[PDB]
């Protein structure tokens, strides 16, 4: 949750930024107008063309702004959470070897494991529907590579609960608490 913080963080300083721009621009407009208060018509609709196509090349920086601080965030993200699933798995599978197995053991570190795959599902779902809401036809380019994403978490996670069933007994004193978890 500490890189979660660092981009709403990044995300606020980017708004306080642009935001900012944005006000000396509004300012600097004022005193153009005022300065222009004696000149010509075609030279005063050119000083709001002006500032019109500064407004909009701001725009354009901040939104370049946001989708490179976006994309740089989606990569760190990835990594360490693959790096989690990874590191969970494997506590995981060498809990359900252990002899005996110790089904609060096996609960605890399978449970370790399903919610670092729901938080991928669930991280990249939201990043998703956010462009989505915002921009329906960017989300639709990117549509068949974030659900194929999906399904591969799904497909992983599935065939590593289906593990469980190598365990029979250990599967029957723990299935409700997995249900739980699941729902
Ligand atoms: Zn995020």
């Amino acid at each position: 949750e500490n890189e979660h913080a660092h981009f709403q963080k990044a995300k606020e300083r980017l708004e306080a930024k642009h935001r900012e721009r944005m006000s000396q621009v509004m300012r600097e407009w004022e005193e153009a107008e005022r300065q222009a208060k004696n000149l010509p018509k075609a030279d005063k609709k050119a000083v709001i063309q002006h500032f019109q196509e500064k407004v909009e090349s701001l725009e354009q920086e901040a939104a370049n702004e946001r989708q490179q601080l976006v994309e740089t965030h989606m990569a760190r993200v990835e990594a360490m959470l693959n790096d989690r699933r990874r590191l969970a798995l494997e506590n995981y599978i060498t809990a359900l070897q252990a002899v005996p197995p110790r089904p609060r053991h096996v609960f605890n570190m399978l449970k370790k494991y399903v919610r670092a795959e729901q938080k991928d599902r669930q991280h990249t779902l939201k990043h998703f529907e956010h462009v989505r809401m915002v921009d329906p036809k960017k989300a639709a380019q990117i549509r068949s590579q974030v659900m194929t994403h999906l399904r591969v978490i799904y497909e992983r996670m599935n065939q590593s609960l289906s593990l469980l069933y190598n365990v029979p007994a250990v599967a029957e004193e723990i299935q409700d608490e997995v249900d739980e978890l699941l729902q």
